[PDB]
């Protein structure tokens, strides 16, 4: 399976945030 940016994002949303993906797992970015 592929990382699962789409929901990622919702989650660092949350902190308010944008989400990204690294190789096969999610962090957040100040962008």
């Amino acid at each position: 399976a592929f990382c699962n940016l789409r929901r990622c994002e919702l989650s660092c949303r949350s902190l308010g945030l944008l989400g990204e993906c690294i190789g096969e797992e999610c962090k957040c970015v100040p962008y």
